[PDB]
Parts: structure tokens; sequence; C-alpha cells
């Protein structure tokens, strides 16, 4: 089910589906596993809005178990590049490349619910193969986590050798944590 | 697919309900209809964010974090959330159902209520185990807090009865302060 | 695909202006939700004209129905059930819910009752208390068959413990239904 | 992928007052059918309906629904027997208003009893077992009742499978007429 | 394959008056653990069987058959336990006569309640429901005997699965001693 | 589910800025759309850029060259811009963009390797495939070297085994012009 | 296949299959993955060359990757039980509970061979179901751990600190890497 | 069963001969057979030859390692003899004989290449599989050198794709000593 | 399953007596290692007399029958080939590479030779050095066929392009193999 709604016109009536019509209102979903499709819908989304009002905020609305790492950063280079802020809001969880994409949110703007779950740790990768490949696959997984570390320490504020100790192994942050971490900025409750 | 549709000049039954400000929560909890429910709250608020919310609730449970995403979109928006149980509120759909309005939490009288603990799995390195089995412990503990504030019952009390699968008539779910009220004629 | 009618609406969406809703194939959550759905419908549509449910199903998940069941009992207009090909299980359970006086068999059409089946894995403490559960909804059921029947709860228990199959006449005659319609 | 005209082409002959009932006969076909069959008697019930018939059989008691939707509306339904008619489709093409049951010259026509399954304890068996034959009993009556042969001998042709002809349809009684050119 | 003497390794062993059980408990291992009881009483019911279990658990019934022909033979039963002994398993250790129930140094003991499932009409449920109590009962019943612990705290630890050491299966009277070297 | 605007879905929208997006693995299907596109904003305006979107990690080379002949064919400029990663044929299409307008944005990805094959059948056979596909390599090679502006030589023994470039690398390389950061 | 001996004897002959022949010269073979069966076997056969003769060394060649810890444990007491010597000899590797078994041979028969692969790490795991449940199986993996680390600790003499910091992640020895860290005692090269 | 006599197959009564038989693809199990009829024929006779036919592609390095330091240990000769082809860990293991009997059969095909491997997991666990393959693969080129008596830096750049050797070939690389085509 | 007899033997090992060995069905490293294990016995028994290897056999993997091949031609004794039903592909060869005089094929007997087959997938690089290979083995396998035929190899060649198919008198006639045996 995708429910819709009808507006009347002089014409009849014209119809428009529940997510199209929270889009008028700048409000963008990233829901599930982050992969090449979604992040290029989220990516295109984020262009149409800029190209219809470059200086109005965009709210994207992030419950994330993570996934590709190169899908993700789609979605992150998209958001530093276009003009207008874009605010992030954690439903649910952010967890792996969610909490990236929450923290990567433009600073005052990162915004967690009270009961929403966010969790950081290293990339994943696994390849097969001659050693020759193995050393350089190897050599690239390690430039990705530096790079990741990299970008993190800087939206959070924390220095680069504190990321990399806590994000050897998976680290669960309630709301209040992710504050103080600096993965975001403030918690919302009520309106 | 879209059922009992007509075309606008598909327009279903859904969508004509959401129009009376009704949202249907029925089966299990998941990311996907769990953001489609927040989604229909928010245009719900944007609509009129003073006239009361009506979420039906047919539901064995699922995935806590895809709930707690309705849960808190339930919180922070204007309007009251009425909740409704059909059929059945369990696990996960029995939290939701408690976190409805004060004064507006209704069950039908042979629906079913049912709570208990959390469920959880990991596989891997001992020290990793150990990182998942805090967290589960975190979760449970906030769980068994969120249900002690709606119920109005101590966190000692709905720690002991959610160790086990612990099953509730439409009378008893109001006694114990899951619901308000029983609603079974207009 | 479903024939749609100009006048655009699909034939159910044409047939629920008539006030007619179809309960068809197994009971359970999403196909049970939309009869609710329909039933909500029509009473905010009008709610002093009677509602027609038609019934072809061999039953399914009870929740679902009693999902069914609480709604028709709420709603203020009479829901008149009306028996098509068979009801059987949880689909005579809603067959027999119906307005008194408006519950209809057609005259080839199949009733059959029986007790709820059920199935729990795990620890000896969580089979004991789903065992429990089972007994208590199968009490409630009886009481509720008995309660629309005006047939004794014993009689209902006896009847219900092996399944039971009843022709339009033998419903008529056992309480589950009051009418039988062949011509208009 | 089915073709417009505004209209589908189903829901176009639907104005024409023609159903299709094609395939395996099961609950949710048999509905959409039995839907039509209303709505038709609703737009205008003294006008007749078409029932085109391209099955080979399946659930009876979803060929009931239809059956007995056929028997209570008001307006005379037509039978028209398309390609084949076997088992229920058979019945229900039997089931027609008397003078109105069509067979096309190629089409084919098959009869036979019911066919059914359980399994469990062998007191649940013999409550089956009953019904079944109940089932079988009825049909009989109800296929003797449109083709006007007797119970008996619809019983005996039926033990097994009996394939007819056009000819044979109109001779046995389960059709009136055959049509070839308009 | 199973090497051979000039007899298979495991019929070598039974000489020395030795069986071995290991792995999943269900009818056909379990039925080959009694034969073999069977069989050493037949050669001399005064001297003592022992039985090495390494098991996880699995089918009561099955291990209630090797339980029975423990009891039953004239000859003393020493269990010793090797890698772990858990559900049944541990059921069977117990089992063993008074003073010669051993665990070697790093064996692990788990003791809990019977699993069960049964699927079908209400009335079946309720009957299957009751024998599983009636089952835990005289589990815990047998499991009270061989402890010399009340049955109400035997109930209690086995409500979830209880790990025990070597050390704390002696402590339990799970086990007698501790075979070191 | 691709949301409407007033009535567009949103890619339809959005090449209404003459915006095509080259998404996920190249195959027939896919790479066609793309060249569709690019021939209908040829149409539309012959004389605009075209902004391709490249996240992509490659996939069947005959399918990639549909686009890559249909960008050289078409009068308007196509600007290539790197989402995420092009890797294989998706960096091959990322060079392949008109000189002063091929983009990586900083934390996009490229890398680049020699071709993959596979023929089973008679000896004769493997010769014939074996052939195209070193045929095939060379021609990949010959473009690569036109575009980045580098000795075939050099394109040879850097695609021997996978090269991983960032942002920089792949400016520095040829492979892309600039660095888009903010607008 | 497995290839058989022919013994002649006063009535003819005999015949033994090439593992059973070795069994004589007090030779155990553990090969692949440790489960309770083939360690049933292997603790068998010990038992029998105990009853043999309880006074001649027993011959432990170990090619493993690891498997089943109670499996293993099950082979440690078999072996520190028994009165004869169990001198451990690593043929191809001894990872995991492979490495455990090596290192738990009788002191100075402690052997690898010159190419062998040594290699040591915390246990494996992984429970599903209540919450209360998860944490019982959880407290139990931890309690496994720090015996697994102290018998470690014992055999290698090395202080249980450092055998904790050096299995929190695979770590690969080469033979003489054994030798200086104290799984092995000695590398037999020839004869 | 195989090709027997109740009292034993043909490998049997050929193990009799101190004929082993390597065959199929290299594993524990299998392995772990031809190491035991290697110990098996020492305690018979530890200084009569022992002669060893290779016809394998290869398979996993540690179970042929199994093998190698079997051959090296025991104290009678271990003579290799190459029947169809030996590829991969089987190339390592003929090259690996008793010097001056190392025998290809003259149609006998050879195959020389790195070692494979894959791991998949975090990142931190990736470099440590990584730096252990990059052990191994050192190790077993140098154990090569040491056995050809070609320089470590030939076995590497040679062992860096597949190389596939003739009998003359193999003689010629030092990888065995002689070819035997009559008696 | 395989019958025995007493003097106890299976059928196999008994024939293997009369020094005759059997290539049956594909051709792959494990049968064909059991038939070269067979002729290194055989030669180890006696030097100097025959070896009967009766070849029914489609085919299979080459270097699996080339370790056949080299022990035929390393061996001592005369290795006789009779080929029964079929000897295609690399039974031809085998069948082919009999002792001069002695290669066989039954009346009803059917050959049939053609070029090799492969198949690699990976980096272009590693598909030359394959590709090439695999023309190595070819020309081997063609140069071979023309010294135990006696046509020169670029007649072997062409012919074997495509499947020819040869009865047991066109065997003869193209040089596969010497005679044919009917009766004893
Ligand atoms: C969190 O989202 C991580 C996992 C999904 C839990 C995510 O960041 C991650 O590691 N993704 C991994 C990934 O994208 N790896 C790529 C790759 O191997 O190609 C590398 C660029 C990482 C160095 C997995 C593969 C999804
Ligand atoms: C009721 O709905 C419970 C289950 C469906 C029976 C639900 O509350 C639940 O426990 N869900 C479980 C869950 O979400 N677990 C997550 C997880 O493992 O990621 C943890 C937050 C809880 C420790 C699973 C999904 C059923
Ligand atoms: C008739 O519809 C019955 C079956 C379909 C034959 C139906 O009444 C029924 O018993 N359904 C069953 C069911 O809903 N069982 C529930 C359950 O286990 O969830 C028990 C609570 C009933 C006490 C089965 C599961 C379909
Ligand atoms: C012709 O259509 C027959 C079969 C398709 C061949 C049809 O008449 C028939 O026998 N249907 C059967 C059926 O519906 N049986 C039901 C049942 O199993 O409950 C009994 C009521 C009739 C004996 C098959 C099983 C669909
Ligand atoms: C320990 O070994 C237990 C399980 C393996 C964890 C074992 O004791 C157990 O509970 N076995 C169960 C069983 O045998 N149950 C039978 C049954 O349901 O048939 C009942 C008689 C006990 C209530 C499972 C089924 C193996
Ligand atoms: C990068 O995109 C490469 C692969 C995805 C790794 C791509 O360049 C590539 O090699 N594609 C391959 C291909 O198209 N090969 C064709 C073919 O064999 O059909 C030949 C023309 C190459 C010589 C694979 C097969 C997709
Ligand atoms: C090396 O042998 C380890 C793995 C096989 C790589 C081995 O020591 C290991 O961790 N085994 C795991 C194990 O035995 N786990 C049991 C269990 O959870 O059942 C615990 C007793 C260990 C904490 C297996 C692979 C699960
Ligand atoms: C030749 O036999 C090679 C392959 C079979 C083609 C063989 O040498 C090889 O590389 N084997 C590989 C292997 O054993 N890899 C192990 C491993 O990943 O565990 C590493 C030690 C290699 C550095 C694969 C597994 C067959
Ligand atoms: C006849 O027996 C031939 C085929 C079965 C038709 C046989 O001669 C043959 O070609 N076998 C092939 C083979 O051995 N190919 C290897 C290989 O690809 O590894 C090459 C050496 C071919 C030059 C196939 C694979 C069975």
């Amino acid at each position: 089910l995708v429910p819709m709604v009808v507006e009347q016109t002089t014409r009849g009536e014209r119809s428009y589906d529940i997510y199209s019509r929270l889009l008028k209102e700048r409000i963008i979903f990233l829901t599930g596993q982050v992969e090449d499709h979604m992040a290029n819908l989220v990516a295109a989304q984020m262009l149409f809005l800029e190209a219809e009002n470059p200086e109005k905020d965009i709210f994207l609305y992030i419950n994330s178990p993570g996934g590709v790492i190169t899908a993700g950063m789609s979605i992150y280079d998209t958001m530093q590049f276009i003009k207008p802020d874009v605010s992030t809001i954690c439903m649910g969880q952010a967890c792996s490349m969610g909490a990236f994409l929450l923290t990567a949110g433009a600073k005052g703007k990162r915004i967690c619910l009270p009961n929403s779950r966010v969790m950081i740790h290293q990339p994943l990768g696994g390849f097969q193969g001659q050693a020759t490949d193995i050393e350089i696959h190897a050599q690239e997984i390690l430039k990705v986590k530096s790079r990741m570390n990299e970008l993190m320490a800087k939206h959070t504020g924390r220095p680069i050798e504190e990321i990399a100790k806590d994000t050897e192994r998976d680290r669960f942050l309630s709301a209040d944590e992710a504050v103080e971490y600096g993965l975001v900025d403030k918690i919302f409750t009520h309106r």
C-alpha cells in the first residue's frame, strides 16, 4: 500500500502519493539498507529541492542500519555540494553508514528523537583471488578506513585517533550519548 | 494491487479513511511499513495539527527500532494519537497501543494483548558478543521504563511480568493500565 | 485483472456503493483489515443503512477474524451475512455473528464448525502458558457461538470437538443462519 | 498486457453484459464472476447476461458460489462454451437458463465425479468421507435437474471421465443448441 | 574410519568395561549404549562399568532407555564427564552410582527444563501439555534424588540454562569428585 | 517508489535541468535508457551542456560503448560528475566526458583495470574469442590514452591489475579535470 | 581410499589399514575440524595406548584449523589424565583449538615441523532468543574465554594478560615464532 | 571397494613396492594419507627410496606442506614422478623431491603460480590476513628458489601469473632433474 | 555388486592375472591412475609378456589420459589396445597409442576423433596465457596422432577441426588401429 491524497482542481481532480506530498514540505526519507539505487533517489530528491529553492532547509529523516559505503558517499558529497542546509533527523536507528550521514548534516541541525539508537564501527570488506590482488584491495580498504575516520573526526570535533579506537568494534550510543559524542547537536521530544 | 480502488478523474479504501484521520498498523512491524505509518502521521499533522489521529493496531510485533520510529513520531507530532486494538496487539504492537494519548487508548472487546521481553541474536568473537549482550540489556531496561511510564505500574512489576509471554484480555489490559477503556457499541 | 466501470470504478468499489463487502479465501490480517476498513467507511457514509457481507471462506487466523467480528458489533449499521459456496471455521463464526434475522445461506452453500487449532515450540514453562491461552480462546469462541446460535455452550463444545458439516437447511435448524435465499 | 479502446477490453464487453470464466475455478476468480453478475443485475435486472466458459474445472465450493449467484439474480444467465467446459466448468455450463445454454461447434465438454483428499485420525477420515459422498449426491441431483436425465444415469456416467462433443452435449441435455455462424 | 587391533578400538576398550556416550542422544546411539551395558553385565555382573559422557543432550525417552538400563543391571555404572554433559547428558552423568560420578577438570555441565512442541486441535494440545508437565515433574524428582537437593530448588535452577564448572558440579551434587592425573 | 511533482516523476523533472543518472551495473537496458535521454536532450536543445552523474562499478563493455559513442555523436558537450564511485567501465565513461567538464566530488572513488572475458568450446573457437578480447583490450587502452593524455604503454602497465585513485589522484592522472566541493 | 598392509601368520594372512598399523608405533592422527565424534576417536586411541603400555610416549600428529571447544577439551583432559607423555607434532597447520592441543603436550616434547603454521584467537559463539537467555550464554562464553586464556598462560609460561591481548584478533606464528612464544619447545627438520 | 583380493587393492599391492600415489585435489584427509604411507615405509625400511607419483592440479597449501615437511623429515629419499600434470601445489611437491630423483614423463604438464586466498570481515582482520598471505607467498617463493636453484626474484616474477612448462622446460627451469621415456 | 571367484578375487583382479586391464567410461584422474597402477603392477610381475587394454570410453580429461599414454610408452611390455563399444576423443588417442600391429577394433565398435575442448574466465592477460596453452596442447596431440597413424600432421589437423566418426574398417584405413577381431 502507498496511500494517495486527492487535490480538487478546476478540471476535476489530481493525485499525490504521501511521499510526493511530504517532498513539497522539503522532507526526504532514507529508509533501510544503503545501496546505489535508493541512494541515487535520495541524491536526486536533494538536487530537485535545490532547483526548487536553493535557500530553504532540507529535512533528511534517517532510519537505516547502513549498507554500501560508496552509495552512502554519493549522498554525503551531494549534501555538502548543494547550497541548502540538510538537517538530519534520526528515526528508530542510524548505524554504520546511517550514523555517518546523520553526523554529516549542517552544524546545529543534526537531530536524534529520544529513543532513536546510533551505532558506529570501522568498514567491512572481502576479496578473493591472487595474493597480489588481495594486497591491492587490502591497501584500498585501509585508505577508505582512514578517510572515513578523518570525516567522522571533522563532523564530531573529536580527534581522529579517538574515532579510530572507538570504531575498532561496534559502539552503540543512546540519543543523549550521540549529543555528548558530537554525532548530533540536539534531541527533539515535542514540537 | 491497491484494494477496492476508484481512479481519480489509484485511490483506495485506506487513502479514503486517511482523510478521516485514520492510519492502520497491520502485521509484522519492520522499517518500510513503519516509515509509511510515520509518513501518514507527519502528513496528518501538516493538514491539521489540532485534530486527533486514530491508529488502528492489529500486529504481532516485529523489529523494535522500527516500532520506536513510530513511537517517537507519535510523541513528537502535536496531534493526540488515539490507539484502538483490533484482533491482537502483541510484543511491539502492545507497546505502541499503550503509547497512545492518555484517555484515548482503546481495546475492542475480543482483542488480545500480549507483552514479553526483547529477543536478539549475535554470532562472532566473545568480545563482540559481550558488546551486543550489553546493548540488549540497555534496550530491555529502556522498554521496561517506557512501559512503566505509560501503564503507571512500577518497573520492577513490568520486568517480572514480561520475563515470559503474558496474555491479557480487553478487561485485563484496562486493569493493567495498557489501555484506558473498551469500545463495544457506538 | 479486475474489470472497471465508468459512471471510473473497479467492480468492488462499484458494489461497495450498494453497501456490499466480500470476505473471500483464507482469513488473515491484511484481507480482514480491508473488510473492517470497508465497514468503517460504509458507517461514515450512512450509519442507518444495512451492510451486506458475502462470505466464501474456509477460515484462517482467529485474531484477524475477531478484528472483523468486533468491527461488525461496534458499527451502528446492522451487518447482514450471506454464505456463498462455503463458510467453515472462522468463516462460519463470522456468518453466525451477523444481525439476527439477516443471516442468510444460499441453497447449495456449505457450513462447517470445529474447535481452534494451534502449535508452540520451546521450554515446558512457555508451552504451559500457550496451552492455557489456547483453552481461554476456545472457551470464549464457544461462549460467542452459544450466544449467536441460542444453543447451550455444552452442546457447542461437544459438536465442535471434531469437524461438523451442515447443509443450508441444517444451518437454519442449528441457528447458525436464520433463512435461505433462492430467488429474489 | 490487456488492450484499451477509456475502457480495458473486458470492461468494454462488461457493458455488453459479457462475463468471462477462464482457467481453473478457485475462490478469488469465482468471486469476481459472481460480483460482475450482481453488478449487471443492479444495472438492469431484466436484460440477459452472457457467461463465456473456457475452464477445466477446479474447487467445487468456489463453483457453487457462482451457481447460487446465477440462480438468485433475476436476469437469465446464458452460458456459452468456448474451447472446453470440464468438471465444474461443465456443471456451470448446464446451470444456464434453459433455451440459452450454447456450445460452439469444436468446444469439448467432460463430466466426472468429485475428487477429494484428507489425512489424519480414522474418526476424522470417516467424517470427511461422509461429507464427500453428500456433496457427490447433491452434485448428481443438480446435474439430473438441469440435464433432465435421472440421477441413476448421471451417477453411472460420471464414475469415470466422460468426454462429449458439442452434438453429444446437446443429446445429453448439458446444452440446448450449437452456434456456428451469426 | 575406526582403527582395529589383533577388534575395533571401541570393542577393545569394551574389554576394559568402557562405554562411550558421544554426541546427540537419540534412539539408535542410546540403544547401542544400553546393549553394551547388558553385554558387560552378562560378561561379569559384579565388576564396575565406566561410561564416558560427551553429549549436549537430545531425546528424553532415548536417554531414559540408558537411565533405566543403568539402574536395572547389577554392576555399578561409573560416569566420567569429558568435554561436556548438558541437558540429558547431565541427567545421565548424575544418574551414575553414588561415589563414582566424575568430572574431568575442564569438563562443563549444564542443566535446564525439557523442550517440547505439538500442533493440532486444542483438545490434543491440552493432552500433550499435561504430558510435558508430568515428564518435567518426574525429571526434577529424579534430579532431586541423585543430587540430594530439594525438588523446589532443582525446579528454580532449571527454569533457564544453568552452566556449572567441574568444581560447581561437585558443590551442586551432580558429580562426587574430579579426576586430574 | 519514485515520487511525482506538478505531472512528472523526479528523474523526468531533473531531465528538464538536463541531468542524466548512470547508476549501478552497466548492462544493455539501463545503458539504452541513458543513450535515449542523451538523444532526447539533444533534440530539445543541441547547444546546451548535458550533465551525466556516474555512480557505477562497471559492467558490460559493449553496453557502455553504446553510451560512449552516443556521448561523442550528439552535438551537446556531456559533463561527467562522479558520485560515490566510477570503476571499470564507469571510470571509462567518466574520462570520456567533454574536456574541462569531467568532475569528481571530493570523496568519490575511481578505479581502472583491463577487460574480463570467458569462452568455452573447441580450441579453434577459443583462439577466435581470445584474439577478439586482445583487440578490444588494445582499443579500450587507446581510448583511455586519448582521453587522459597519458601514453598507451603507461595505461596498459597501470590497468594490468586493479588501480584505485582518489579524487585528487584522478585529477593528476587526467581521468577528470577538477573537483567540486560546494556550489 | 585407505591402503591395507598384509601380515603373514601360521594360518595364512591378516590385514591392517595404514592408521591401525601406525597405532602399533603409538602414533595418533588429529586431522581436520575438531568435533565430538573424531575427538572421541582420538581419546579412545589414547585410553587404548595407555592400557597397552602406560610408560611409553604417545605421538599425536596435529593438522587442524580447530573446531568445537568442548570436543577439544575432551582430548585435553584425556591427555593430562593418562600416565603416558603425549608428544604433540604440528603437520601443515595447528589453528585455534589445533594450537591449544599442540601447546597442551608434555613439556619438552611439543614439536613444529619447519613450514607448519600456528594461529591463536579468542573463542567464537552465537545464541538467539530471549534477552535473559542471551545474558546467561554471554556470561558462559566469557567464563570459557577466561579459562582458555588461563590454560594457554600455564602451558606457554606467558602471563594471562599478554595471552588475552594477543588473542583478541587472529595471531599467525611461524615455527620459529611458536618456539619464541612458548607454544612448542623445538623444531624437527631431519631425523 | 577398489580392485582387490580378500586375503587389499592395487594401491596396497604397490605400497609393498614402496610406491605412493598423490592424485587429484590436495586437501587435509588425502594429504594425511600420503604422509601416513611415508611414515609407514620409513618404519619398514628407512634406507630404500620412496617413489611418489604426482597427478594433481593442486589445492590447500597447508595440506601440501604437511607432505613437504614429512618428505624432508623421513630418512628415505623421496623420488617424485610427474604423471599427466603437476600444477600449483602439485608442482611444488614435484620439485621438493630428492635432488637427482625428480622425474617428468615426456607428455606431463607442469604449471606454477602465486597463492590464492580470500577473507571477509572488519578492515583490521583483513589487514592481518592480507599480511599472512604475503608471508606465505614469500616462504613458498623461498622454498621454490632453494629446490630449483633459481633466484627468488625470478620465481616471484614468473609466478605472478600462470606459467605452463613442458617436460623439457621443467628440466631447463630446474623443477625436475631428468625425463623418463622408456625403461 | 562385482562378483568374486575362489582359487578369493573380484572378476577384474582375476582377469588382471590374464594381463587384461579395462578403461571404461569418462577419462578422469582417479580412474586413469588405476589403469596406470595396473600397468606398473603387470610390468613388475613380468616385463616381457603383452598387456591387453580393453577401451570403452567417450574420452574426458587430456592430462589424465596422458598419464596412461606416458605409462604405456614407458613400461617394457607391449600394450595391445582392443576397442569395445566406442573409443572417442581421448579414448581414440589411447587406442591408436597401442603397440604397432596390436591395435584392434571389434567389428561393431565406433571410433571418433576431434580437437581439444577448453574454458577459462578472468582477466584478458590470463585468457591470453590459457589460449596459448590450449594451442600448444592441440599441436602436441596432433603431432602424436600423426606419429601413431602415419598420416601427416596437416591432415590430422584438418580432419579433427570437427567431429569425424569412423567405422572399424574406416579406423583400419585411417591407421588408428591395425586389424579387426570378429571370432577367436
Ligand atoms: C555500515 O554500514 C558498514 C557495514 C554495512 C556494516 C558499512 O560501512 C560497510 O562497511 N560496508 C561495506 C562496504 O561498503 N565495503 C566496501 C567494499 O568492500 O567495497 C569498501 C569500500 C569498504 C572499505 C560492506 C561491503 C557493505
Ligand atoms: C515483539 O515484537 C518482539 C519480537 C517480535 C518477539 C520484539 O520486541 C523484538 O524483540 N524484536 C527483536 C528485536 O528487534 N531485537 C533487536 C535486535 O536484535 O536488533 C534488539 C534491539 C533487541 C535486543 C527481533 C527483531 C525480533
Ligand atoms: C478455522 O478457521 C480454524 C482453522 C483455520 C482450521 C481457525 O479457527 C483456527 O483455529 N485458526 C488457528 C489460529 O488462529 N490459532 C490461534 C493461534 O495459534 O494464533 C490460536 C490462538 C487459537 C486459540 C490456526 C493458527 C490458523
Ligand atoms: C472438476 O472440476 C473436479 C476436479 C477439478 C477434477 C472438481 O469437481 C473437484 O472434484 N474438485 C475437488 C474438490 O473441490 N473437492 C472438495 C474438497 O476436497 O473439499 C470436496 C467438497 C468435493 C469432493 C478438488 C479437490 C478441487
Ligand atoms: C536436553 O538434552 C533437552 C534438550 C535437548 C535441550 C532434552 O532433555 C529435551 O528437552 N528434549 C526434548 C524432548 O525429548 N522432549 C520430549 C518430547 O517432547 O517428545 C518430551 C517427552 C519432553 C517434554 C526435545 C524434543 C529433544
Ligand atoms: C568493468 O566494468 C569490467 C568488468 C565489470 C570487470 C568491464 O570492463 C569488463 O571487462 N566487462 C566484461 C565484458 O564485457 N567482456 C566482454 C565479453 O566477454 O563479452 C568482452 C568484449 C571483453 C573482451 C565482463 C564480461 C562484463
Ligand atoms: C578455534 O578452534 C575456534 C573456532 C573454531 C575458530 C574455536 O575455539 C571456537 O571458538 N569454537 C566455537 C565454540 O566452540 N564455541 C562454543 C559454543 O559457543 O558453543 C563455546 C563453548 C566457546 C565459547 C565454535 C566454532 C562455535
Ligand atoms: C595451487 O594449488 C594453488 C591454488 C589451488 C590454485 C594453491 O597454492 C593455493 O593458493 N591454495 C589456496 C590456499 O591454500 N590459500 C591459503 C588460505 O587462504 O587459507 C593461504 C595460506 C594462501 C596464502 C586456496 C585456498 C586453494
Ligand atoms: C575428448 O575426450 C576431449 C573432450 C572430452 C571432448 C578431450 O580430449 C578434451 O578436450 N578434454 C578437455 C580438456 O582436457 N581440456 C584441457 C583443459 O581445458 O584443461 C586443456 C588441456 C585442453 C587443451 C575437456 C576440458 C574435458
